[PDB]
């Protein structure tokens, strides 16, 4: 009934294919090593055999490749096919890289929305899911009925640039979560081992994210005032004298250190964890 | 019917004391600060004058004080009157403070459980919180029915130190989580305010802590292989030249930094996050 053309067989790429073939779409995909990764032929999908053909499959064309600097290469002899196309970009990368990408294609015809992907493959098409979208907003219009089969759809706005803001944001969230899981599975693997441990460690992340939604009202309040600062600062001297005891680096908790000081320094010491917000500019 | 003696009436101690008075305990109490912080005379507690009151006001001493140290001043002038007493020690500090303090209350003829308050004071007496506990068993078995007035009791063995090091691990734990919220709000506060953005943070950070039990499995395995840490490099200085155009600080994710390239240099670079386990002894 309906078609679209892919550009990407990586593991996102291939999971965003294989559910438009479930739903009945007419797929082309573009696939970087067709000689050892499988082009998704017995689902229905067609090898698009250049980047022309790829453009020409039809109007909706969703790029997921390894990064931005692929999407230009891929693409180089190929610009003067992208008249009335609408560009959907779901590739990691920088709002700047974005910005520019979308001059580059708007200038030959196209429209053009920027994508993060909140997901893993194994999601893509769960009620988990969900993809930030920014730029043109009657492409993201025209086009959400189709994008609605991978996940839940957020736009937030004309600057093709957002997008990818949001997303770099919620991966440097992640980062944290991951470097203390690590600091924290390292520091006890002595006397526990580290899935025994999940046992205490996940409804404790539970429990510390729910106390986020707390410091988030304090942030846009300018509140802070009431543990504190100095109480924390020595809480984690401990954990870095602990963590030297274990013969286990403490590298991962040294940037919240220096933060904590340079705020009791301009005489935050009474303040919570929030106030540091100001300090990380 | 039943008694028990707490030194220490900060937020946390007031909230202990609170709970025994609720649950019609006989409750002697020992303040740093009666001149300014309520000694909770009207809910029924008596108040410790020195600190042998204090031991001799019952059998069973719950101990909350701001540092070891500041329990060792506080019970000089007390050593001979812990024969037959029953120490449980709530004080955050290290496992070694943990196993000095043991060893000199027990010379004194004391039995000696340490803990680590896994919650804030507002949760004491919810069923969401939790103390880890560990050091004399006999002592841990005959008190449970009063502590667990508190909290969950989890009690992991005979080191007086082994429930410190638990704590200071679920510390680091959700001080990486902090330095995420932190990253990942700054990033982003030049185009949404922190509370409205918590509606994209909070689901996401719920997926990660999902996809940390993966990870867990993959530690106690050995296994790691099969997104890889190559990928992810790019991912992290994407974030990096993000943060710096916002003119926020990236000090929060290089450490990852550092971990990750050291583990693709000893050839790790197709596997995945789990791998970092060995790099951060």
């Amino acid at each position: 009934m309906s078609s679209v053309s892919i550009f990407g067989l990586g593991a996102m790429g291939t999971a965003l294919a294989s559910r438009f073939l479930e739903e009945k779409y007419k797929v082309a995909v573009w696939n970087r090593s067709p000689e050892k990764a499988s082009s998704l032929l017995g689902k229905g999908a067609t090898l698009s055999h250049t980047a022309v053909d790829g453009i020409n499959a039809s109007d909706l064309i969703i790029i997921c490749l390894l990064d931005n600097a692929a999407v230009e290469a891929t693409l180089a002899g190929a610009l003067d096919h992208l008249h009335g196309k609408t560009i959907i970009n779901l590739t990691n990368g920088t709002p700047d890289q974005a910005r520019k990408l979308s001059d580059r294609f708007v200038s030959h015809g196209a429209r053009y929305v920027h994508g993060g992907i909140m997901a893993t493959p194994s999601m893509i098409g769960s009620p988990y899911a969900l993809v930030l979208y920014s730029g043109s907003p009657d492409a993201f219009k025209a086009a959400e009925g189709d994008l609605s089969v991978l996940a839940k759809c957020v736009f937030l706005g004309e600057d093709a640039g957002t997008a990818s803001l949001h997303d770099l944001a919620l991966l440097s969230g992640m980062y944290g979560l991951f470097s203390g899981f690590l600091h924290a599975t390292a520091l006890v693997r002595s006397s526990t081992p580290a899935v025994k441990f999940m046992d205490l460690l996940v409804p404790w992340l539970g429990a510390m994210t729910e106390y986020t939604k707390g410091m988030a009202k304090q942030i846009d309040e300018g509140k802070y005032t009431s543990s504190n600062l100095a109480m924390q600062l020595v809480g984690i001297q401990n954990i870095i004298d602990a963590s030297e005891a274990q013969q286990v680096s403490a590298e991962f908790i040294r940037p919240m250190k220096e933060f904590m000081q340079k705020a009791v320094a301009a005489g935050h010491g009474g303040d919570d964890i929030s106030s540091l917000i100001d300090f990380v500019k």
